[PDB]
């Protein structure tokens, strides 16, 4: 069960909002079926992307890709073209096509909470 929050917020703000207002977490995606259903739900928004629960953590050369809801990173649907290196440590889903893109965490966007 997931829901869309139209309010524009930074990654950290959204993280908080999903937990306190809905007793959930920024959504995590584990298969094409769900990624597509989420895609359809936001296909009309005016913004080009929405925050989902993904984050790239770590320092140095060895890092990791995590979901704020603790589940495992076993699926991804990355956009073929996008600034990658230095492109950001937070993950967003595109309203068009449903592609995932790296984005700067302090940017304000709509987001998906699960519960």
């Amino acid at each position: 069960r997931y829901l869309l929050v139209r309010s524009l917020q930074t990654f950290s703000q959204a993280w908080f909002t999903c937990r306190r207002c809905y007793r959930g977490n920024l959504v995590s995606i584990h298969n094409f079926n769900i990624n597509y259903r989420i895609q359809c739900s936001v296909s009309a928004l005016n913004q080009g992307q929405v925050w989902i629960g993904g984050r790239i953590t770590g320092s140095g050369r060895c890092r990791r890709f995590q979901w704020v809801d603790g589940s495992r990173w076993n699926f991804a649907y990355w956009a073929a073209h996008q600034p990658w290196s230095r492109g950001g440590h937070c993950v967003a889903l595109c309203t068009r096509g449903g592609y995932w893109r790296r984005a700067h965490c302090l940017r304000r966007l709509p987001f998906i909470c699960s519960y």
